[PDB]
């Protein structure tokens, strides 16, 4: 569940450059909202593609230091949207870099992420279908 919305997000932005992965309503609001967020935010994300030097010893670091930052000073449903969006990033990065190895890692990390940390936040605002409601369609 939070692996399938992980799973999903990530198949797509993977999608959109040409590369294979290999509820329905949170799944489409969560796409079209990683969309417009990395075009309202375009620069931020070219600012921090261009910074990621990935290796796989310092991948999770990597990871860790940016969602670290990003949840600083609280959590909100466009926090989470930017925490879906550089983890699509980190993976076609990683693919670009020939470390397709990481793509799977990064999906781990998400869900663990999400699961122990983003969660608390998630059910005591509403649930994903809260956040459907606000940002669906
Ligand atoms: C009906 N529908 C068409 C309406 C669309 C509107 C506008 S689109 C959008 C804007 C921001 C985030 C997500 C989507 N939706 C919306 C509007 C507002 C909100 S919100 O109030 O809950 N949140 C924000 O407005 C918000 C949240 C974060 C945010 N960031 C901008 C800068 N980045 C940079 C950054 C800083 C520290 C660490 C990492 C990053 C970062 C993360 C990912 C990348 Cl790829 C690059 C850099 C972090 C987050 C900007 C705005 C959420 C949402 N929403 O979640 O859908
Ligand atoms: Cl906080």
């Amino acid at each position: 569940s939070n692996r399938e919305l992980v799973v999903d997000f990530l198949s797509y932005k993977l999608s959109q450059k040409g590369y294979s992965w290999s509820s329905e309503a949170v799944k489409q609001a969560l796409r079209e909202a990683g969309d417009e967020f990395e075009l309202r935010y375009r620069r931020a994300f070219s600012d921090l593609t261009s910074q990621l030097h990935i290796t796989p010893g310092t991948a999770y670091q990597s990871f860790e230091q940016v969602v670290n930052e990003l949840f600083r000073d609280g959590v909100n449903w466009g926090r989470i949207v930017a925490f879906f969006s550089f983890g699509g990033a980190l993976c076609v990065e990683s693919v670009d870099k020939e470390m397709q190895v990481l793509v799977s890692r990064i999906a781990a990390w998400m869900a663990t992420y999400l699961n122990d940390h983003l969660e608390p936040w998630i059910q005591e605002n509403g649930g994903w279908d809260t956040f459907v409601e606000l940002y669906g369609n």
